[PDB]
């Protein structure tokens, strides 16, 4: 399918350096459009096509216009241990954040992260940052299981398929923490 909407002009360039990114991230084709008709047109706004899947040129539709024009920009204080969760793994749990809320998504500092875009994919965001944040607090000593051994032996392949600084850190979440990252990356 695909969808027409449109941005202002003056982040033809952005758009234009992002197509890759856009791509990448939705798995959608992006390209702006003609301006016809011997006459600019008021608002001075340029045309978008995105191609694809209906549900991913959606979800791309919500991040273009939420980096081109914001509705909301917002900070979220995380646990500092939690930082892994948003730097490690090549930063796939990150990528993967980003690609299910259509919020744009920024490492600010060690804690601390910048979200922005529509206002429900920022609502969106913040909301599953903070129960990633909820999760990782309240964890203490907890029954075992088989169940809790095949998420554990789950995130440990993947995030040792993505090995860096953060492994050892990421491997020490709580195991709820680490179902809630599995179904988030393999939902995308």
């Amino acid at each position: 399918g695909s969808d027409e909407f449109t941005a202002p002009a003056e982040k033809a360039e952005l758009l234009e350096q992002s197509r890759g990114r856009i791509e990448g991230l939705f798995g959608v084709s992006l390209a702006v459009l003609g301006a016809l008709g011997a006459e600019e047109p008021l608002p001075a706004r340029i045309w978008l096509q995105l191609c694809g899947a209906q549900e991913a040129v959606h979800s791309a539709k919500e991040y273009i216009k939420g980096i081109c024009e914001p509705e909301l920009e917002e900070r979220e204080c995380y646990p500092k241990d939690m930082h892994c969760i948003f730097v490690g793994a090549e930063s796939l749990f990150l990528k993967s954040l980003i690609q299910d809320t259509c919020a744009d998504l920024c490492i600010l500092d060690i804690g601390l992260l910048g979200i922005r875009g529509s206002a429900e994919a920022v609502v969106m965001a913040r909301s599953h940052i903070q129960q990633f944040v909820k999760l990782f607090e309240n964890k203490e000593n907890l029954p075992s299981s088989q169940k809790e051994s095949e998420v554990k032996r789950e995130f440990k392949q993947f995030v040792e398929a993505h090995a860096d600084n953060y492994t050892m850190d990421l491997l020490i979440l709580p195991t709820s923490l680490k179902k809630e990252l599995l179904t988030l990356t393999q939902g995308e």
